[PDB]
C-alpha cells in the first residue's frame, strides 16, 4: 500500500566508522551523571574498540560468538559496542537490572537470554561486575563469567588486521520480552541497519552538521542506531545522557538542546507530558530551542492532546512550527520505519484522536490487512505488516515464531491501525483492546485522561480490559503510581480517578490499584508493558490492597 525507492547500498559496521574517523572535528560527547561532559572523537572510539576487541580475542572471543552487556555507563558500553561489531562478534545489549539480589524482570532476561545463547561472556563495567558475578555464584550458574570493559582496555594490545565482512551476516541481536515466556531475539544484520539509516537520512535530508541527542538507554533500538549509528553513519555529532539525569530534571533536557545546539532528538510520549507537567516554571524562564528541527514522539503511543499542548508551550521558547517528529519504529526494522513530515496543530483537535507517524522509508513497504491476509481500504483498522530492506528477516533460534510471523515477505508486527494518503496511524496493540459492550475504547486516551489528574504520577498509568466469567462480562482495570508522598496517602485519588473517568467516558474502571513505582513494570525505555500488569491482576497480586482500599471505602 505505500513506497519508496533506495539504492542498494553494501557498507559493513566498520566501513562506516572508518568513514568517521576522518573527520577528527565531530565524535561522542558522554554527559555524566553530575552533568559534566566528555568528547571522544570518532578516531579516538575507534582507536578504543580496537583496544577492547584485542581484549577480547585475548580472553578467547571469536569471530561470530555472542557477548553480553551489562553496562550501564555510557563511555564503556559504545566503546565495546563498536569493538565488537570491528571484529565480526556478535554484541547482545540488555537492559541493567535495577539490582541483582532481588527479583526483578531484567534479572530475569539476562539469565533467560545467556541459556539460549549457550553460556556466553558478559561485559559489564567496573560499577557492576561484582554484583552480576554474586548473582551467578548465588543461583550456581556453571560457567557464569564476567569481565569488565575497563579490565580489556589493559589488553597488551597486540592488534592484528580487522576482518572483511559479509553485510548479510548478523552484526547485532536484540531481545525483547514478548506477552508471554521466553524473550525473542531480533537478528540485525550490517544491511538491515544501514538501510535504515540510508533511508532516514534521504528521506529527512540529514547531514553531517547534525548534533544529535539521546538521553534513552543505551540498550534499545532507538538510541543504538536512530541516535547511535546514523549520527556515525553521517559523521555528525551526537551526545549521550544518563536517562536518570532527564528524569530527575525533566528541564535538563531544554538545557541541553539549548546549550549543544541540539537538531534530532527523542523520546516516548510519556517524556513530552513530563515536560507538559513543568508548564509553571516554563513561564519564570525561557529556552531557546529553535536548533531543534527533528523531535521525535515514537516508542508508545502518541497522545493528541499532549503534544498539542507541548507545543503551545515550546512555541513561546522558539520550537519552530512542524519541528515535532511523531514516528513508528521496532526493534524489528532497527527503530523508526515511518516519519512524519510533521505537526501543524491542525490535524490535532478534539480531532481523530489519532496522530499521523507519516510515510515508510525509501526502501520500505508498509500495508493494513485483515484478518486473511487480504489488503484493507484505507481510512479501517486492521493488522499492520512491513517489509524492505531495514526489517529483520528472522528470529534467533525460533522457527516456530519465524512460521508465524513471517510470511510472503511481510512481517506481521503485532501492531493495529489504518493507512489514509500513505500516512500510517497506529490504533492499538493485538490482544490488547478495550471493547465494552461492542463500542472500542483506546488504552492512551484513558491513560492521558488519568494523568491529567493531581496525584498520579506521569508514566506509571496503565488501563487494560479483562473478562469477568463469574459476571459474564468485561471490566476495565486502572493501575497508576500515586504522586504523593507517600502513599498510601493515594486513597483519596482512587475515588477521583474512577469519577473522573466516567464524567469524560461514559464508563467506569471496575478496579482502580495504586502501586509502587518500583513495580511497575517498563520496557527500558520507560514504556508500561500491559501485558505483565494484566497477569499480575488476574493471579492476583493486587487482591490484597483491592481489598483493603475496598475496606478503606465504605467507611
Ligand atoms: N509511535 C508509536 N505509536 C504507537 N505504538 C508504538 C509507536 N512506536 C512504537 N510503538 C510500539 O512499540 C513496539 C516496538 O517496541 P520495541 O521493539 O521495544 O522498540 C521500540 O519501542 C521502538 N518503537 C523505538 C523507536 C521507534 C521509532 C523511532 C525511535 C525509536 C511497536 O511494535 C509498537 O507496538
Amino acid at each position: 500500500s505505500l513506497g519508496g525507492q533506495l539504492e542498494d547500498n553494501w557498507r559493513t559496521l566498520s566501513e562506516v566508522l572508518e568513514t568517521a574517523t576522518k573527520h577528527n572535528n565531530h565524535g561522542i560527547t558522554y554527559i555524566r551523571n553530575d552533568a559534566t561532559e566528555y568528547f571522544q572523537s570518532y578516531q579516538d572510539l575507534y582507536q578504543d574498540a580496537l583496544v577492547i576487541l584485542n581484549g577480547l580475542e585475548q580472553k578467547g572471543i571469536k569471530l561470530g560468538h555472542k557477548v553480553i552487556l551489562q553496562i550501564a555507563k555510557n563511555q564503556d558500553f559504545i566503546p565495546a559496542l563498536w569493538a565488537c561489531f570491528l571484529g565480526g562478534i556478535i554484541p547482545v545489549p540488555l537492559t541493567v537490572a535495577p539490582s541483582y539480589d532481588l527479583e526483578n524482570s531484567a534479572v530475569k532476561k539476562l539469565e533467560n537470554v545467556w541459556k539460549i545463547l549457550d553460556n556466553p561472556l558478559i561485559l559489564s563495567d567496573s560499577e557492576l561486575i561484582t554484583e552480576i558475578e554474586k548473582l551467578g555464584t548465588y543461583s550456581h550458574l556453571e560457567g557464569w563469567q564476567v569481565i569488565s570493559v575497563n579490565e580489556l582496555r589493559k589488553a597488551p594490545s597486540k592488534i592484528e588486521q580487522l576482518p572483511i565482512l559479509d553485510p548479510q551476516d548478523a552484526a547485532l541481536l536484540l531481545f525483547t520480552s514478548g506477552s508471554t515466556g521466553m524473550p525473542k531475539g531480533v537478528i540485525l544484520t550490517h544491511h538491515n541497519i544501514l538501510s535504515m539509516t540510508a533511508g532516514t537520512v534521504v528521506m529527512n535530508h540529514f547531514t553531517q552538521q547534525e548534533v544529535t541527542l539521546n538521553w534513552m538507554p543505551l540498550d534499545h533500538v532507538g538510541a543504538i542506531v536512530f541516535l547511535g549509528i546514523m549520527a556515525v553513519d553521517l559523521a555528525c555529532d551526537q551526545i549521550h545522557v544518563p536517562m536518570e539525569l532527564v528524569l530527575r530534571q525533566p528541564l535538563q533536557w531544554l538545557e541541553l538542546i539549548q546549550k549543544h545546539q541540539v537538531s534530532i532528538s527523542w523520546s516516548p510520549n510519556f517524556a513530552f507530558s513530563l515536560i507538559n507537567q513543568q508548564a509553571e516554571e516554563l513561564k519564570h524562564v525561557s529556552y531557546n530551542l529553535s536548533s531543534m528541527k527533528f523531535l521525535v514522539n515514537a516508542g508508545e503511543q502518541v497522545s493528541v492532546k499532549t503534544i498539542r499542548l507541548f507545543l503551545e508551550i515550546l512555541e513561546k521558547h522558539q520550537l519552530q512550527e512542524r519541528a515535532i517528529k511523531p514516528a513508528f519504529g521496532m526493534t524489528e526494522s532497527c527503530s523508526g520505519i515511518t516519519w512524519s513530515a510533521g505537526l501543524s496543530k491542525n490535524e490535532l483537535t478534539e480531532e481523530n484522536s489519532f496522530v499521523s507517524l507519516g510515510k515508510p522509508i525509501p526502501g520500505a513497504t508498509i500495508r493494513i490487512v485483515d484478518q486473511e491476509n487480504n489488503p484493507l481500504p484505507e481510512r479501517e483498522i486492521g493488522r499492520l505488516q512491513i517489509q524492505g530492506n531495514s526489517v529483520t528477516k528472522g528470529y534467533y533460534n525460533n522457527n516456530e515464531l519465524n512460521q508465524e510471523v513471517f510470511q510472503e515477505g511481510w512481517f506481521t508486527t503485532g501492531d493495529l491501525g489504518y493507512l489514509s494518503k500513505g500516512e500510517l496511524f497506529i490504533t492499538g496493540r493485538e490482544k490488547q483492546e478495550i471493547i465494552i459492550n461492542g463500542v472500542n475504547y483506546f488504552a492512551h486516551e484513558l491513560e492521558t485522561t488519568i494523568e491529567e489528574l493531581e496525584g498520579v504520577k506521569v508514566s506509571y498509568t496503565a488501563a487494560f480490559a479483562v473478562f469477568d466469567q463469574s459476571r459474564e462480562t468485561d471490566l476495565l482495570i486502572i493501575t497508576f503510581s500515586p504522586e504523593s508522598e507517600q502513599f498510601e496517602q493515594g486513597i483519596k485519588v482512587v475515588r477521583k480517578i474512577r469519577s473522573h473517568v466516567t464524567q469524560k467516558f461514559g464508563i467506569a474502571p471496575a478496579y482502580v490499584i495504586p502501586l509502587e513505582r518500583n513495580l511497575v513494570p517498563k520496557t527500558s525505555i520507560g514504556k508500561v508493558q500491559k501485558s505483565k500488569l494484566k497477569k499480575d491482576f488476574e493471579q492476583g497480586l493486587f487482591s490484597s490492597r483491592i481489598q483493603e482500599i475496598d475496606q478503606y471505602l465504605a467507611k
